[PDB]
């Protein structure tokens, strides 16, 4: 079998992306955020309480007539961006573009934190890193990817994120009309149950390539691309009037400016990340300093390669025997 289904920005930002998702029977259409930095598959619901939700579109398991309640189990959430949720769990059938997993676990939120709320735009996560990260206790239960992967042509997933545009989540194929050139796999590690990987290095504009392994995550849930101080620096370096500001909290830059290229490498393979990727809008309604789109690691622990990156690639998901990613141009 496999799917596909159209992912699309939230905002004029790219700050994150939707795709539907058909939950339960008569279908209950949800647009989740798919996220390769999580492994729970959760919802606003019937049950989330009230003031907590403001426009999202809700799942009602009492009106799912494949909707089974799952005895004794919760689910709590602590992302690292200091967002938060958490409920009880329900068993259905959840498709995407034309891919069916019945018995899925569906993470119904009684609480969601003030983010999650404030965001009209996204009615949940469907989690698409490793299975080991589930929070489901006192069973952890399996993700999408997972208990669709035995049954797919090829057990793989591709993430194709658009600039200001729609793109596509694919499940079970790799479209070969939807890159250029070839596509480059690299080894990943599952031991903090990312899509975690190395690169190769990185050039800023038409700058010298600077070769130094960079360990980070592959994760379609983060906005930016945060990576190591000394990258970070490097990059704004090259940006007139571009500092980092501790009020603003990262990197901040005059709007005027015109942003260089960012490159990374994978293997011996190069992904170049446009300019005005990296320009994420004044910093409040009607300021002339705009935030930044590459920012310090530092305080998060790990390098991410969130959308900023991954939108500049067709993105490899592979999902065999032993793991591996695979990117290329576009
Ligand atoms: O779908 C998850 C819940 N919301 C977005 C996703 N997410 C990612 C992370 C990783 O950590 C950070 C990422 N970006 C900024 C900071 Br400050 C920390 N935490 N949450």
């Amino acid at each position: 079998s496999t799917g596909s289904a159209t992912t699309t920005p939230i905002d004029s930002l790219d700050d994150a992306y939707i795709t539907p998702v058909q939950i339960g029977t008569p279908a209950q259409t949800l647009n989740l955020d798919f996220d390769t930095g999580s492994s729970d598959l959760w919802v606003f619901s019937s049950e989330t309480t009230a003031s907590e939700v403001d426009g999202q579109t809700i799942y009602t398991p009492s009106k799912s007539t494949t909707a089974k309640l799952l005895s004794g189990a919760t689910w709590s959430i602590s992302y690292g961006d200091g967002s938060s949720s958490s409920g009880d769990v329900y068993t259905d059938t959840v498709s995407v573009g034309g891919l069916t997993v019945t018995g899925q676990a569906v993470e119904s939120a009684k609480k969601v934190s003030s983010s999650f709320t404030e965001d009209s735009t996204i009615d949940g996560l469907l989690g698409l890193a490793f299975s080991t990260l589930n929070t489901v206790s006192p069973t952890q239960q399996k993700t999408f990817f997972d208990n669709a992967k035995a049954s797919l042509d090829s057990p793989v997933f591709t993430a194709d994120l658009g600039y200001h545009a729609p793109g596509t989540y694919n499940f079970g194929f790799i479209d070969t009309t939807a890159y250029t050139g070839s596509i480059t796999y690299t080894a990943v590690s599952t031991k903090q149950g990312f899509w975690e990987w190395t690169s190769t290095g990185y050039a800023v504009g038409s700058g010298t390539f600077k070769s130094t392994s960079i360990d980070g995550i592959a994760d379609t849930g983060t906005t930016l691309l945060y990576l190591p101080a000394t990258v970070v620096s490097a990059y704004w370096a090259q940006v007139s009037g571009a500092k980092s500001s501790s009020s603003v909290g990262g990197y901040v830059f005059p709007c005027s400016a015109t942003l260089p290229s960012f490159t990374f490498g994978v293997g011996s393979a190069r992904i170049v990340i446009p300019g005005d990727y990296i320009d994420f809008g004044p910093i409040s309604t009607g300021s002339s300093s705009c935030f930044g789109g590459i920012q310090s690691s530092a305080g998060i622990g790990i390098n991410i390669f969130g959308d900023v990156a991954l939108k500049a690639a067709f993105v490899v998901f592979n999902g065999a025997t032993t793991p591996t990613l695979g990117f290329a141009s576009k």
